[PDB]
């Protein structure tokens, strides 16, 4: 999420951590969306998947260490 | 909220937006513990005060801005 969206390593550990908790994709879009464009650009990458399935499916897939430095 | 317990701008942008709308606090509570330590202090700060009504004073004392930054 860093690499790729500049998005502040401590707002992408929150994020991941609302999904792992079962939170809202309405709370997940807030934060991303208030980080600015980055987050939006994200929110944009998930296209027709909810970002939330999105975001779980990477971090099952490379674990939330590497999604977040993503 | 960003320099006094760590909690990123984007998500103290997020969780004073959900005061503002009067949302619950166990959404606020479950976003502050996503972020971690800092969140779980600031929901220590509260005591046994509705964190809600926790912040909305803050917000009359010192503005929203200034809210995020602290």
């Amino acid at each position: 999420m860093a690499k790729e969206f500049g998005i502040p390593a401590a707002v992408a550990k929150t994020v991941l951590n609302v999904v792992e908790a079962g939170g809202w994709v309405t709370t997940i879009v807030s934060i991303l969306t208030a980080v600015g464009s980055g987050g939006k650009s994200l929110l944009a990458a998930a296209g027709r998947e909810s970002i939330k399935a999105y975001l779980k499916k990477e971090i099952k897939k490379k674990g939330k260490r590497a999604v977040i430095a993503w």
